[PDB]
């Protein structure tokens, strides 16, 4: 399936805190953030995609279309000036974020009735699991 709709509640987090430290997130952010329960909210219609992720203390969204690159600045997160572009791996959603840090991106997936999501930088990876709400 290709189809992320819906509202996704985080059930699994691996590795959270080796990925923020990757991007040098700074600790006293990690400390709080690793803590959190996170909720993804995915809008898609054909190529078009908002995602707002929301948890008590932060927010983080962001649209695109697959398959079209887009300047980005990770305000909310490590205020950082990337080339961001998504695209279809099959079935795998793949995000490349080209700038300083290097296999900067993510992928994610469903299967079943879950959404599995990879976050990746440098040498870390975060592996995220949300159930359909
Ligand atoms: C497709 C999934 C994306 C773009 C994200 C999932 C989690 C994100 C995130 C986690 C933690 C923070 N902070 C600043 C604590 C920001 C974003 S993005």
């Amino acid at each position: 399936t290709r189809d992320f709709n819906g509202t996704w509640e985080m059930e699994s987090n691996e590795n959270f805190e080796g990925w923020m430290k990757a991007l040098d997130i700074d600790f006293a952010t990690r400390k709080i953030a690793v803590r959190l329960t996170f909720t993804e909210v995915i809008d898609q219609d054909g190529d078009n995609f908002k995602t707002k992720a929301t948890s008590t203390f932060w927010n983080y969204d962001v649209d695109f279309t697959v398959g079209v690159e887009f300047d980005e600045y990770t305000k909310s997160l490590d205020n950082r000036h990337v080339k961001a572009l998504v695209t279809w791996e099959g079935d795998v959603l793949v995000c490349v974020q080209k700038g300083e840090k290097e296999n900067r991106g993510w992928k994610k997936w469903i299967e079943g009735d879950k959404l599995y999501l990879e976050l990746t930088c440098g040498d870390q990876v975060c592996r995220q699991v949300f159930k359909k709400k």
